[PDB]
């Protein structure tokens, strides 16, 4: 739409009030955010299995209805993700060229999913038991949007070690996005949307992958063919290494000095963008992470040493 930049208000999935960037055109306001380097659009599929649906239009610039909630969050959190990338690394959208961010909410009926489809963000509303509206969790959004960035860089193949690395990368960043918005931060993934009645859980944990049965050491990796070679479980190995590099700890007899989330982020960003390839394995991830740290802090630096220490802890050389 073409119009005038407005600022509205609405309530998200968890019931919190949020500030919205919309556009006034004719008699209505549209969930269209013209404020950033990339345009952000939010759509309504009206509980159908169609894409992208209808661009979202409101009569008064107030998004306080129960039906509004998923759209308010989808809208807000994508602008927050753009922000994280723009401020931290000077990245202009998913492709470094201002590609627009599109999201469809109310997709299907009681659909327990949300993913980047290679072109836009897709959100279902959940069954209200296993999940709630999928747009209410910032780390899951940051995770999927980061998949858009890998595709525009390393392009890690979704199978075996390189696929797990892909998954790991996306968790690291979604976590980073959550800390970014001071969105009650932690190292678990999906706790704001998962099993709305049970407090305590998440889909997986970076601090202790074994809580959910994921491996936390190379010697314990899944070796078969299921899940494109165990893509979603083996990522726990890289997740654990990332956690120890940011916060420190003792793991399998190896003591790691943490360097903080900001350097963890710069090291992985640099690694994924200049060093990783489509088929980077965990051993090459170590070497590339090591080179990134050397470039960033110096070859004989304490950072580089932490990098080495962190992989050692998880059995990767
Ligand atoms: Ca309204
Ligand atoms: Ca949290
Ligand atoms: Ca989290
Ligand atoms: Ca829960
Ligand atoms: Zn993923």
């Amino acid at each position: 739409v073409t119009g005038t930049n407005k600022v509205g208000t609405g309530k998200g999935v968890l019931g919190d009030t949020k500030s919205l960037n919309t556009t006034l055109s004719g008699s209505s306001y549209y969930l269209q955010d013209n404020t950033r380097g990339a345009t952000i659009f939010t759509y309504d599929a009206k509980n159908r299995s169609t894409l992208p649906g209808t661009l979202w239009a409101d009569a008064d610039n107030v998004f306080n209805a129960a039906y509004d909630a998923a759209a308010v969050d989808a809208h807000y959190y994508a602008g927050k993700t753009y922000d994280y990338y723009k401020a931290t690394f000077n990245r202009n959208s998913i492709n470094d060229a201002g590609a627009p961010l599109k999201s469809t909410v109310h997709y299907g009926s009681n659909y327990n999913n949300a993913f980047w489809n290679g072109s836009q963000m897709v959100y279902g509303d959940g069954d209200g038991v296993t999940f709630t509206s999928l747009s209410g969790g910032i780390d899951v959004i940051g995770h999927e949007l980061t998949h858009a960035v890998t595709e525009n860089s390393s392009n890690l193949i979704y199978q075996n070690e390189s696929g797990a690395l892909n998954e790991a990368i996306s968790d690291i960043f979604g976590t980073l996005v959550e800390f970014y918005d001071n969105r009650n931060p932690d190292w678990e993934i999906g706790e704001d949307i998962y099993t709305p009645g049970k407090a305590g859980d998440a889909l997986r944990s970076m601090s202790d992958p074994t809580k959910y049965g994921d491996p936390d050491h190379y010697s314990k990796r899944y070796t078969g063919s299921s899940d494109n070679g165990g893509v979603h479980t083996n990522s726990g190995i890289i997740n654990k290494q990332a956690y120890l590099l940011a916060n420190g700890g003792t793991h399998y007899g190896v003591t790691v000095t943490g360097i903080g989330k900001d350097k963890l982020g710069a090291i992985y960003y640099r690694a994924n963008t200049q060093y990783f390839t489509q088929s980077t394995t965990f051993s090459q991830a170590r070497a590339g992470a090591v080179q990134a740290a050397a470039d960033l802090y110096g070859a004989n630096s304490a950072e580089v040493a932490a990098v080495k220490q962190s992989f050692s802890a998880v059995g990767v050389n």
